[PDB]
């Protein structure tokens, strides 16, 4: 499923995401656009062979399993195909483990290098909320 803007925003704060570690909305939608263009089959293989899954391209290395990611971690217990689903539901909740971990939204590449430090609100206006 690939999500209009809006609509992603609708469906995250129906699922807990906003303000979730005192991450706004934006903050979340912001990621989810520079992530997967809010499409929730987006992959991509990384440089170590593990692969990113999903609207929030969450990494086979830590956070699921795909079978093809030697040496690996499964900390959201899941097959990583749960990630790929129109149902958000499996990426909201592995990313409230992820964002809780330390690291906060900084574990997210593309939020740090394009949405950090933004005006992320932006990413809200418009959407009947
Ligand atoms: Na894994």
């Amino acid at each position: 499923k690939v999500f209009g803007r809006c609509e992603l925003a609708a469906a995250m704060k129906r699922h807990g995401l906003d303000n979730y570690r005192g991450y706004s909305l934006g903050n979340w939608v912001c990621a989810a656009k520079f992530e997967s263009n809010f499409n929730t089959q987006a992959t991509n293989r990384n440089t170590d062979g593990s692969t990113d899954y999903g609207i929030l391209q969450i990494n086979s290395r830590w956070w699921c399993n795909d079978g093809r990611t030697p040496g690996s971690r499964n900390l959201c217990n899941i097959p990583c195909s749960a990630l790929l689903s129109s149902d958000i539901t499996a990426s909201v909740n592995c990313a409230k483990k992820i964002v809780s971990d330390g690291n906060g939204m900084n574990a997210w590449v593309a939020w740090r290098n394009r949405c950090k430090g933004t005006d992320v609100q932006a990413w809200i206006r418009g959407c009947r909320l």
